[PDB]
């Protein structure tokens, strides 16, 4: 009698499918992995680099059934995707782990599609947590593993031994674009707030404490006078800001978060940088040498903008967002010179239907266009009056 | 008191040899592993690929002693070659595994010589069954799995906690010429009845259900109004094939063989690929979403011819295999302007002796070139008349 | 309730820092892994190639505490370093396991600094023992294992399941410069032994038994009528040296040390080459198929000496080892037109002091350099006579 991860497997692998996609910018072809998150309206999540900029999407099980899945949101900073099977039947579902109680030396196991071979599961153990630095704009609070990850593998899942998701694999370093050692992956908590939001929206509502800072090394402790070798170090607070309000003033070090304690200034980043507008929060600071705890509320940000080339394939030089509570899609800014622009398209126009069915967020409006009409016709407001633009 | 593989391998370590080659096509020099499966007789099982046109043949234990081992089957189709060790002493063979009873997450040993270094073991788990298509001529069902594997682990084992072989490392995929975790293994079901042939008869004797056929995908699912999205598609039926005459038609569709589900006709082709002609099988198949069951018996191959260089090391264009039970080696085909034809040979020839010693199969022939005589002098029927063959 | 490795890395982790080095030779600048020796003093072994030619030396906690280290010793032929945290505070050292007791298919764990990236773990096997080739003048004796190590490993610790230094991490073979598999580590018994000595006199007094020999192969054995295939073969014994007072004599095989059988003539040259001058040991020895034991102690040797570039970082061209006992640093031997000799040093000289500060062994003449002065005043003695040599 043998110890094997098959019985877990049996369970857990059909929760994997693979994606296979066409698109253009000139046309090209792409594949990776995605996770079922909800078996019976079909969601799954993926890498939003292996989605973006794609015309067709087709989803294949591991028992070989394909589907057609169609966009539904998609976060270029956090690098995370939620696409959604069309028909969905008799589906599998992931259960998710909470990522916030792994350890290092915990055993982890990887399922994905290497070079389209076909559903592949690899093995390893947590080597590290929030890892970040990959890209520097980005969100990233990554998960390394020595579990071998390769071409085919992104958007695929990485899970404990009791096939609970406890991440989504996305990168690797490797000089020889070949497998040596070192994985990423996207926590699952992060999974967990990002796509939630998608689902309901179409696009994720970003909140900000208003602070600038920077990471505490153990060189800037010196100079501070400070004890810990790592956290955030507020450099400053900007005004009218949810921090300001709380009592936060600069040269001020952050330890913990909810509790948790905090890796890097990085993870800070990436940890409120998923959570929702509104919630609820409470920091873990240190002031001269004296510890503080504070009731934080996230408010609005200026990340949330994104652009038109996102939703209608290939219009570029407009971003836009939803607006206040499903109150239609407000358009940020315009760039002159556009494809948007060249069909009227201005900002401070506010989406509040297309082809005669009601828009109240970028979900909604997708939804119409996942119709693929010959024709587009867009109910906007500008000022107090209401006008049409029509597309093709 | 810790978990270890080392009181496994104690045992089943010296049951992996390593091959060295000198050959030529302009002289080659190659290395890779074996395994032994008889220790009374000396036989080692390897990859083809290893041994292929070698003029010498040396074997090395675990224990640092050296034997010379020469050829006794080799089949390119599955890339399974048969060498026989020369002055066989105090060897120690592995017990096989059933590899039809293998499961995606089982654990994995690997054991072989990479880049000649020495007997060197890797683990992982087994990540995929039934791959193939890395040669869509050959028969193949591999076992893939994360256990390291480099040059030089060919022909080597692939073992389960308990030291039982299941497969046999053959190829890896790698960009760099450098393992990325993605190994292939010949299942040790298909090593079992590749060998026992080789080892009386001197090659495999194919055996044939005669029908033509595709892999069955989702697609072509729904055109046949077929459930099952995957097995192998019967395009069309030989008249007087086994197939035929058990009541096999087209537009079939197979899904089991033996009792075992079908991966995919890929697989169904390597399996009965690789079992004796005359064997009593039975395949369930499906038509109009009908289950069928039936009992074939496979019979006669046009695929059992090979090449004349493959025994003579170096004398091209003419095929030659076993005939009929135990009564020489038949020339099927004779190619012009060849160094074989410039001999006399013709094709239609059976060569009942060689060297006044008689030759039932191409082990007998083989078993007098081994001998290596300065003159060869084949004792051939043409028709009605004997005649003579003399070499060098 | 899931296996993990966690629970033991926890309270090992703490031991494996990350050491950045700055240099010349034209500025460069590499980084490594090192391990935590000594707590107290704040001794920490690392790998010579990481901190040879090395100006400045840092080295980084788990926790992100940064320290300053100064070289203690440093020995090319085994590739061993020590160097030493300056105000070590609070410091976790690694207890050391016995490498002799390692097997083969003993699970480990590796630990270090791949790429910069921070404090990385990765796990696997041994997969073989007693390695060696990859330079044929050091002194290697290699475990082999398939736990992933990339460049930044070196110096890093590799562990059993009980958090024990079973060896540091040194080297990969790799055709891509990235983790095929193969990585070789130093064992922790050889540690022990060099590191010791480097910790007391700066250098390591290396014995030796005065012979001559080769690796036993089989055909060797064949030639020689010997039953073993493999252990040291004794080409010839020097006169007046310990092995021929002990009684060995050419033609001789070497099976084991003390008790331990013997891989190979590399390992057992490894052995001896890390014991100090005046070990009591014992040899196993095969004449003409007849045991043998022997009793042996351990001799001056030739190979004592080291470059004066690796003490004075920039002069080159003066060798020069310990003297006697605590005696003063001899300089071995002088070559022309270089650094050395253009402040007059002439090998013979014996440095009894340097800047009013007495000089017994090497370690000591560090201890002064590490001031970092800005004129040196060398007090060695050139025969009968006390001179004075002026730097800088």
């Amino acid at each position: 009698q043998m110890p094997s991860l098959a019985p877990m497997l049996e369970k857990v692998m059909p929760s994997v499918v693979s994606i296979n996609v066409e698109g253009s910018t000139q046309k090209f072809m792409a594949l990776g992995s995605g996770v079922i998150i909800d078996a019976d309206k079909g969601y799954v999540v993926t890498n939003n680099h292996v989605v973006d900029n794609a015309t067709v999407i087709k989803v294949q099980l591991s028992d070989g059934r394909k589907f057609d899945a169609k966009m539904v949101g998609k976060d270029p900073r956090s690098d995370i995707a939620l696409i959604q099977i069309q028909n969905p039947k008799n589906l599998t579902a992931i259960k998710m782990a909470d990522s916030d109680a792994l350890r290092v030396g915990d055993y982890t196991v990887a399922i994905g599609n290497p070079f389209g071979l076909g559903e592949t599961v690899t093995s390893g153990i947590v080597s590290a947590l929030g890892r970040s630095g990959l890209n520097a704009e980005n969100y990233e609070n990554f998960i390394q593993t020595d579990a071998a990850i390769n071409r085919g593998n992104a958007g695929g899942a990485l899970v404990n031994l009791n096939g609970e998701l406890i991440g989504i694999n996305t990168a690797i370093l490797a000089p020889d674009g070949g497998n040596i050692g070192i994985g990423f992956a996207i926590p699952s908590n992060m999974v967990k707030n990002l796509t939630s939001q998608m689902v309901e929206y179409g696009q994720v509502k970003r909140g900000e404490l208003g602070i600038m800072g920077t990471e505490l090394n153990s060189e800037l402790a010196k100079a501070m006078k400070v004890d810990a070798q790592r956290g955030a170090f507020v450099s400053q607070v900007l005004p009218n800001s949810s921090a300001a309000k709380a009592g936060i003033k600069a040269g001020d070090v952050i330890t913990s978060l909810n509790g948790k304690p905090i890796s890097s200034f990085a993870a800070l980043r990436a940890q409120v940088g998923t959570m929702p507008v509104g919630s609820k929060l409470t920091l873990g600071l240190l002031r001269d040498g004296k510890q503080v705890n504070v009731n934080l509320e996230l408010q609005q940000s200026s990340q949330n903008q994104v652009d038109s080339s996102s939703i209608f394939n290939g219009i570029e030089g407009a971003e836009m967002s939803n607006k206040g509570k499903d109150q239609g899609v407000v358009v940020n800014n315009v760039k002159t010179g556009t494809p948007a622009a060249q069909i009227g398209l201005k900002k401070g126009d506010v989406i509040i239907g297309a082809n005669q069915q009601a828009v109240k967020n970028i979900a909604e409006l997708r939804k119409v266009l996942d119709s693929k009409p010959s024709v587009l016709a867009l109910n906007i407001q500008r000022g107090d009056s209401t006008i049409y633009l029509l597309m093709q």
